[PDB]
C-alpha cells in the first residue's frame, strides 16, 4: 500500500543521452539507432534567439560545426537535416543502446517521465501531465532543452516530448520527437501566453479510487448523480467535461473497487462544492490531477518493464 | 524555474536487480561484483512468518536450493551467509554492470530514491525521505521486498536502503544493506507500531528557499527570531529542534537569496501560528518536508551524475 508520484524507470532512456554543441551553446540531444536528435535552436547565438530564422541559420552550417559527444567520446556527423522544430544529425556510429521505441503525440491529460538533463547527462526523474493547454509543469534550467518525455511498455520506450522552453507562469513548453509543438507556441524568444488551464476530471477520479483502494475512504457519500449533472458542477470549478470515454476507461478502477464511476462523480461533487474541510486524502490538501486511471492500476497492481 | 519532487535517474541501479526465488517465495535481490543481497526472509514459508528461526531455516538450505535470476539467465549460486536481516549469496558471475558504489546509513531527514521492482523487473522510481521514526512512506506491493534505496554522487551510487515490510497506518519499514534494520522493528509478522513522527524542519525551511528562488514570495515577512525562541514555536507544532548544524548547512541557500536563516526562520514561525490561508507555496497547500538543502542546491543548479 502507499501512493506516490512515481516515475519509469529511467535506465532505457539514459543510454540514449548526448550532447550537442553548436559553436558555444551546448544542449541535449536523443541518439537513437545512427540518428541524434535535438532542438534547433542549438544553432543560435543570443542575438539570433528574438526572431531566429532556423532554415537560413541551417544553410550556413555543415556536418563537422556540430560537436556530439556520447559520455568522453566524440560522435562524428555525417549527415543532418531539420524537421519541423528538432534537427536530426546522422552520426558514422549507430547506439548499441538503443532500447526498442517509438515515437508518439500524446493527447492532453495523459503521464509521462521527464529525464532532465545538463549537457547529456541526467540530473533526475519525475513525472509530468500534458496539461490541457498543452504545457508541462517541469522543472528545467538553463542546458536542459533536448531532455525527453517518455512511458514505458514492457520493453518498449514511447517518447513524446522534447523540451525547447519555458513560458511566463514558470511552465514549460515542447515538441513530440517529430518537432511539432504541443499547443500554440513557436521556439523563438517572444511572448507568449498559455491558454487558461483547467483540471483533468478523469485523473481526479483515479486518484480518488487510489485512495478507496488504500483505505482512505472518508469522501465516500451515499449518493449517485447523471453525467450531464455533474458536468454542469464540473464546469463551474474549471474542471474538464467528463465524457463516456473517460467512464469507460475508469471500468477498471471502479469494477476493482465496486464504486460505480457516477457513485464517485457524485462524491467529487460534494468536494467541489464543500471543500475537504481541512482534511487530507492520500496526503494532499487538494485534489490531485496528475495520476491517469492506468498510472493507478499500474502503481496499485506493480505492473513492471 | 519549477520545482519537482525529482528521484535520481534509476539505471545504474536497474542493471543490478535480479530475483531470487527459495521454494515458492519470490522477491528481488541486489547483484554487485559476484555477489547476490536480499532479505532473509525469502527463505520463509507462510507458516514460518509469524516468528521464524532465521538461522534454523538457513541451515537447512544448500546453495542449490536458490533460484536468482538476472533477466532470462539463471545465476548459480555457489555460496550463502546471512549478515543481520540480509542473505548474502556468492554467485560465480560477477556482474557486468556493477557500478562504483558504497553501502551507507543514512540518518533521519535525509532523502533517496526508490527504484520499486517485482520478479526482479523495476516498475518505478520515486523519491522518499528517511523519517525521524525510522520509517518511510513508499508505494511497495507484496513481491517489492529487496527493492532498494540509493543516492549517487557523480559516478558512486550509495546505497542506503533495502525494503522488507509495512507498517500499520501504510509506512514502510526496511534495513541498510548490511542488513540492520532502521528503528526498533523486526522481520516478523507481529504487531509492531512506528513511534510518532515529527516534521523535519531544516527541510521544511530548505523548501521555503526553493520557494524564494522560484518566485513565490508571499510568505517573507519583516521579522527575525532567535533560535531558541523558533525552536520553542516548533516543539509545539511537531517539528524538530532546529541546531547550529542544521543553521550551517541551509548556509549555501541563505548566502544564494541573501536571506539569513533565522529571518527564514521567523516567517516559518508565522506559517505556523496562522496557517497558509488557503494560499500554496510551490504549488502545495501544507508545507513539505522532504526536500534536503542539498536537493534544493542540486534541483535548482542543475547537478548530474
Ligand atoms: C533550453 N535549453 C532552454 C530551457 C529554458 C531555459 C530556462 N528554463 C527553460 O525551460 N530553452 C530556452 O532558453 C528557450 C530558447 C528559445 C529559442 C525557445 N527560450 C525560453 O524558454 C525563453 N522563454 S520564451 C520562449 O521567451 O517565453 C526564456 C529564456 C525567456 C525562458
Ligand atoms: C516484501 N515483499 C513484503 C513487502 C510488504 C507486502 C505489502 N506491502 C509491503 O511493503 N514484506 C512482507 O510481507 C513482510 C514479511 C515479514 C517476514 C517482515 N511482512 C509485512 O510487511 C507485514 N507487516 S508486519 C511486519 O506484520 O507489521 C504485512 C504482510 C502484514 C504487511
Amino acid at each position: 500500500s502507499g501512493f506516490r508520484k512515481m516515475a519509469f524507470p529511467s535506465g532505457k532512456v539514459e543510454g540514449c543521452m548526448v550532447q550537442v554543441t553548436c559553436g558555444t551553446t551546448t544542449l541535449n540531444g536523443l541518439w537513437l539507432d545512427d540518428v541524434v536528435y535535438c532542438p534547433r535552436h542549438v544553432i543560435c547565438t543570443s542575438e539570433d534567439m528574438l526572431n531566429p530564422n532556423y532554415e537560413d541559420l541551417l544553410i550556413r552550417k555543415s556536418n563537422h560545426n556540430f560537436l556530439v559527444q556520447a559520455g568522453n567520446v566524440q560522435l562524428r556527423v555525417i549527415g543532418h537535416s531539420m524537421q519541423n522544430c528538432v534537427l536530426k544529425l546522422k552520426v558514422d556510429t549507430a547506439n548499441p543502446k538503443t532500447p526498442k521505441y517509438k515515437f508518439v503525440r500524446i493527447q492532453p491529460g495523459q503521464t509521462f517521465s521527464v529525464l532532465a538533463c545538463y549537457n547529456g547527462s541526467p540530473s533526475g526523474v519525475y513525472q509530468c501531465a500534458m496539461r490541457p493547454n498543452f504545457t508541462i509543469k517541469g522543472s528545467f534550467l538553463n542546458g536542459s532543452c533536448g531532455s525527453v518525455g517518455f512511458n514505458i511498455d514492457y520493453d518498449c520506450v514511447s517518447f513524446c516530448y522534447m523540451h525547447h522552453m519555458e513560458l511566463p507562469t514558470g511552465v514549460h513548453a515542447g515538441t513530440d520527437l517529430e518537432g511539432n509543438f504541443y499547443g500554440p507556441f513557436v521556439d523563438r524568444q517572444t511572448a507568449q501566453a498559455a491558454g487558461t488551464d483547467t483540471t483533468i476530471t478523469v485523473n481526479v477520479l483515479a486518484w480518488l479510487y487510489a485512495a478507496v483502494i488504500n483505505g482512505d475512504r472518508w469522501f465516500l457519500n451515499r449518493f449517485t448523480t447523471t453525467l450531464n449533472d455533474f458536468n454542469l458542477v464540473a464546469m463551474k470549478y474549471n474542471y474538464e467535461p467528463l465524457t463516456q470515454d473517460h467512464v469507460d476507461i475508469l471500468g477498471p478502477l471502479s469494477a476493482q473497487t465496486g464504486i460505480a464511476v457516477l457513485d464517485m462523480c457524485a462524491s467529487l461533487k460534494e468536494l467541489l462544492q464543500n471543500g475537504m474541510n481541512g482534511r487530507t486524502i492520500l496526503g494532499s490538501a487538494l485534489l490531485e490531477d496528475e495520476f491517469t486511471p492506468f498510472d493507478v492500476v499500474r502503481q496499485c497492481s506493480g505492473v513492471t518493464f
